[PDB]
C-alpha cells in the first residue's frame, strides 16, 4: 500500500484522562502525532482536533523527531 507521506508519531501505552486545561488526553493504541517539544518530558502534536502536551511516561517514541542538537548522549 502507498500511504505518501508520514512522520514522527507515537503510540500509547495506556489511557490518560486529561486534568489540567489543555491537556491532551489520549487513549492507548491511539498515535499522537509529533509537532514539537515544549518540556522536557511533555511533547506537542494534533488530535481530534486538538492542540496540547502530553506525557511521554506513557507513550513509546518510535521515530526520533528531526529536531537537531545537544540531546542525552
Amino acid at each position: 500500500g502507498s500511504s505518501g507521506s508520514s512522520g514522527p508519531c507515537c503510540r500509547a501505552l495506556y489511557d490518560f484522562e486529561p486534568e489540567n486545561e489543555g491537556e491532551l488526553g489520549f487513549k492507548e493504541g491511539d498515535i499522537i502525532t509529533l509537532t514539537n517539544q515544549i518540556d522536557e518530558n511533555w511533547y506537542e502534536g494534533m488530535l481530534h482536533g486538538h492542540s496540547g502536551f502530553f506525557p511521554i511516561n506513557y507513550v513509546e517514541i518510535l521515530v526520533a523527531l528531526p529536531h537537531s542538537g545537544p540531546s542525552s548522549g
